[PDB]
């Protein structure tokens, strides 16, 4: 499944875009 | 859990922000 993460997608996840949540920018990782 | 949806969060979900994925804007819904 895909998740919003800060600072970055972790090992085994790939970045597909970004999220805005709680006034901050997150990586959208699947 | 939270998900990115187009056009909008559905009944029983609340919008907490947005996602950018595949060149489009999505609602971030929890």
């Amino acid at each position: 499944d895909c998740y919003c993460r800060i600072p970055a997608c972790i090992a085994g996840e790939k970045k597909y875009g970004t999220c805005i949540y709680q006034g901050k920018l997150w990586a959208f990782c699947c």
